[PDB]
């Protein structure tokens, strides 16, 4: 098994919790950072330069989107996932999804579903063409039996269109998706659906 490959299945794991974040400038867990490049041998302590920890951040990236890639083709041809972008911190999010062709830039790993959308205020269907980046992980997952389809970082999308809760229309696209039917499962929370596709 590849290095890279087990890089992989450590960020299903748990790099997942960091490297997100730190993708997206957004604020992330510095100190558990650190400690995931000195555990893995990509730096010799927990206090490297900012150029040091940079440099070893981009490694341990490229890692993970190099198993990634290392990953068989499918053929699939849409996936699914739930979001939630009705959060007020999210706002400038939600007006970027919910704008008619426009073209956004997906900074971080993008983890999506081919069999169901887990219900949220926001289900996004999203199409995919031949060759897409896309990968099933398979028993590369930590968790098995939940078929993810996993994005390396800086997918581009085109909003297609938004079907807003309460129509037939928003009735009959949404009875047209597969999902979630755990514990919790409550159609009633959505707010929206976004027709969404990858551009390669």
């Amino acid at each position: 098994e590849s290095k890279q490959i087990q890089a992989l299945r450590y960020y299903s794991a748990q790099g997942y919790s960091v490297i997100n974040k730190y993708l997206r400038g957004d604020d992330y867990p510095e100190t558990q950072a650190k400690e995931t490049l000195l555990s893995r041998d990509y730096l010799s302590t927990n206090e490297p330069s900012d150029e040091e920890f940079k440099n070893a951040m981009s490694v341990y990236i490229n890692d993970i989107a190099e198993g990634l890639s290392s990953l068989p083709e499918t053929d699939h041809r849409v996936v699914y996932r739930g979001l939630k972008l009705d959060k007020p911190a999210l706002s400038d999010v939600l007006k970027e999804y919910t704008t008619i062709g426009n073209i956004i830039i997906d900074k971080a790993f993008m983890s999506t579903s081919p069999d169901k959308a887990w219900i949220n205020d926001t289900i996004l269907n999203i199409y995919l063409e031949k060759g897409h980046k896309g990968r099933i992980l398979g028993d590369v997952a930590h968790f098995k039996g939940e078929a993810e389809m996993l994005f390396p970082p800086n997918t581009k999308l085109k909003i297609e269109s938004i079907v807003n809760c309460g129509s037939q229309d928003f009735a009959s696209q949404l009875s047209k998706l597969r999902l979630s039917d755990d514990a919790t499962a409550d159609t009633n929370r959505i707010k929206r659906i976004i027709n969404m596709r990858v551009l390669n």
